[PDB]
């Protein structure tokens, strides 16, 4: 049921996911507050689902939901993570895609998906095929945030402008966007996307974090830098508490001193 | 309700739809077994609505459905032809449009519409916006029926296609296509397309519009011609008959002579 | 504020004294005076429709031609319209029309067009349309592309709107007083190719504040009907059944 | 369905629009009549077929449109001898052809290169003819796809086989059609020249270039002695290398 | 009909006996024998490959080279791929592989290809994937690619078969048979970049009929692990628990 992938993935809005490579980082990301964990294995080589060792330890290891990625397209990594029990799958352009061509048919899954997006259309395409919830795609391992800057001011500017425009124009729209029209006549209808859309790809700092809530993301997915810090937990917890109180800038402040 | 629409629309299915100007020539149509007659007033001018005295004629004269043309996205006649109490609205390329960039939202009305396309994703947009019915858009007034013949194979070769192909390549289909997605996943489960499509522009003879028939067409739209031969009547019931028996060859070698 | 008060009514083009006052009597709200080179119009058929009526009385004057429309500004119309269906005097530079007491209408086809006409001091506003060819699509492209913008505009971050306004080639601080005036500043009537009751209330449900008509009103066996019947369907553009009795016999 | 084509081998097909004309195509020593009633073109008044096929012993042959299902049934029900799925009408159309695989009536369809007149064959013509250039008198177009057809199938006839793949995919001929050629080292079907022959030297030429046969128009009918002119094609058509018979011929 | 037999199995690419023992104990359903211009290989390796099994052993061919074809088959191997992988020997034709007794494997990308490799003469196709990356992209997309087109020539009005034929350049009489098979008329594995159990998988779940493999089986610390993983992967291609336990440590 839809309702229900949805209404799960909608429990992790407001907070931070990070990426961990074993149950001593899963460990420290739920104990720095964040509302899950993205399983990771992660030089010209191909990148692939986990060894599903690693996805198992994480899982075993914290109590929060546990993500891993499945190259898109690709049919039997995303059967084995839900057959596996993970919580969500990422089907993610930072594996090596599987199939240039096609995405997963996400709604003949139980377990829901999280896909990326950089504009409505792709997002209302990437819903429709199935996916509970989306994200931007960001430029991952960068640091930079302007990529993920650009596609969520696109997504959130593009729906402002659905919700606002007249009715009798939105199949010219939809046309335009090569997005499914009856999504977008419902993203009218609600006010707003149907699922949460996170940032990701790029945030490096605590005023990154807070800046993609100010910009109106249901939240942040952080990467592994977390980890290459003096002290992990410490920066877990600051971008933790720059994504709660996005609007504290005393706070931010200090947490962005000693990075 | 669009079930009632469309059931209404559906009810035509097998029949020959024919262009009359006046009480006159409703009269002999009905008679001649049409399933409607559309009513109309038709040098570099702009062609609109009609005269509704015109229309009103029509209504009176004939007991079988009557339909009339708005221009493409002209609300007000639309509303008009609606209070008036036509039974369909053709949204017609074949008159001026007033909206170069947008449809009328045919959902918002009561009253069904006929739209015209060239393609399955012209089809999907126009049921989409609320289409209750379809034609081809073919090449009216020359009476050369080979785009008739090139949408309906058009229209058909791509519904074939999409009921046949393996589901998870869909969404890449409707983005190619600019169709809805979720009618062609609709399309894919029913088999066939949700309206009737009938062939017009561009069926002059006996032939021609067992042929649309043969194509796969429900039902035939035919023009003024019918009035420009020197017995309407028998014209009129020779196009009815070949788009009914439109396997009986001897029959329609006989219906093909003195044209 | 002038220009305001003529919002959901109908203007009429007219030649003379008698045209202007059957306009009048259909219950237009304004008539524009009207008269190879298209210049201002011969100032004694202006003069001739000034004292035939008592409704407001529009003349055009060609663009950036600023002797035109200082001389009926000096002969007292209510309105000029600087109009590129008159050749206009200057290609590259718009009437200074904030240096003017007389109120101006400008067209547009866009809110770029738009706010830089207001800017420039247009207290008024229609579409180019498709002059004299009875064709409604332009307007119809026009005054939905204005409102689709003005729409967008009012709905979108506030710190997206320089790059709007960059893009749109629009005043900024217009485009700001539009977000929060939550519409343009002066009303937006219809002009070019209304030649149906129909036309003439689509406008209006298009978003238009009132409506242009032309010379075809006259043209008509009977024009005090025809003046009328585009009136009360300007007015009432959403009874359907009173628009399709007007529509009859055109 | 093809031996019935081929009876006609080293003939004169005539245009014919009437009874009258028919007659004196067949007395002028026709093969067949193509029935004609010569703005859209369509298949014939039946009427018009139905006069022709009453006058005369000899087949009778009739036009369709290009894809036209229901003319070509017609015309078959109608029981003429064979349909020209035919360029000259007005296409009905434009992307495919009639499967003439499913009918019973033999088609002839036009050609201008060996890849057309594979593709026109496997969807089942019994019998093909050049394009030409209708309605010009000029020759050579017809002269081109004679010459090009044949010269192409000089080629897969002497080439290697394991060559074949690649000069079927260059001319988007069906491989096993090529094949048969190759085996065969002729066409499967009779090829008649069409469109254009205007003169009996015109006629002959057509034959000495390896047409099996000729069409020819209702120019015939245009002249001051129609059965003579139509009596001169069939007999430059026949005796297509003697040449003192075709000057005799030539004259007037 | 040989070639059918291995259907819904594994091929392993192999360079000697030892490899080729592991690769048939693991239950590869055949063996393809391997050893700047890339050629026919030693006879010598082939010989120790078909004396060390007793399942089918292939063996690879120049596009176009004739004599190392007929060389292949007087050796008495079971199969011939005429491969893209090594140097092309003929780069306008391939071999007239009618002309042979021994069965052929042919590469393609789509369906045109396709039913010209086997007009040809092929017995059995693969698709030409991106061989030696690990990479399964372009294996999917020839599967997929493949598989569309004969889904929508199945479903196809017959009279349309001809334009379809002209467009994918494919030999008329093999589409018609195509369409009233409803499917090949010969097996088509997945090749090139097969790497893990769940690709070999995914393969099946697109509508290969098999898959070969590369010498990355042997790369592994326990090949034979390995190969049994790909071989079972390939048959309970939908068991994703399995899949799963057989995804561990790679
Ligand atoms: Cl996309
Ligand atoms: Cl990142
Ligand atoms: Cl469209
Ligand atoms: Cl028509
Ligand atoms: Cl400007
Ligand atoms: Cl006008
Ligand atoms: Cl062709
Ligand atoms: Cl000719
Ligand atoms: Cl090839
Ligand atoms: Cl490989
Ligand atoms: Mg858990
Ligand atoms: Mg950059
Ligand atoms: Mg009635
Ligand atoms: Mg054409
Ligand atoms: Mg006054
Ligand atoms: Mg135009
Ligand atoms: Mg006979
Ligand atoms: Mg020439
Ligand atoms: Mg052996
Ligand atoms: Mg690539």
């Amino acid at each position: 049921t839809e309702r229900v992938k949805r209404g799960m993935a909608e429990m992790q809005k407001g907070g931070v996911i990070m990426d961990v490579i074993n149950a001593e980082q899963a460990k420290i990301a739920e104990e720095a507050g964040a509302v899950a964990v993205m399983a990771l294995e992660r030089a010209g080589g191909v990148a692939r689902m986990a060894d599903p060792t690693i996805v198992e330890e994480v899982m075993n290891a914290v109590s929060i939901p546990v993500m891993a990625k499945a190259r898109i397209g690709h049919i039997v990594e995303a059967r084995v993570l839900e057959a596996m029990g993970v919580d969500y799958i990422d089907e993610s352009e930072v594996l090596t895609p599987a199939d240039e061509e096609f995405h997963l048919n996400k709604n003949e899954y139980t377990v829901p998906f999280v896909c990326g997006c950089r504009d409505l259309g792709e997002a209302t395409r990437r819903i429709a095929e199935g996916a509970s919830m989306l994200r931007t795609k960001g430029e991952p391992g960068t640091g930079n945030i302007v990529e993920a800057v650009r596609h969520m001011r696109k997504v959130n500017a593009q729906v402002r402008k659905v919700v606002a425009m007249s009715e009798d124009e939105l199949m010219t729209e939809a046309k335009n966007l090569g997005a499914p029209y009856e999504l977008l006549l419902q993203i009218k209808k609600d006010g707003k996307l149907p699922v949460v859309n996170f940032a990701a790809g790029g945030v490096a700092t605590p005023a990154d974090a807070a800046l993609m809530m100010q910009l109106g993301a249901d939240g942040v997915f952080v990467g592994s830098g977390i980890f290459k810090s003096d002290n992990p937990a410490k920066f877990a917890k600051a971008i933790v508490e720059a994504t709660t109180h996005f609007t504290d800038y005393k706070l931010i402040a200090e947490l962005s001193k000693e990075l």
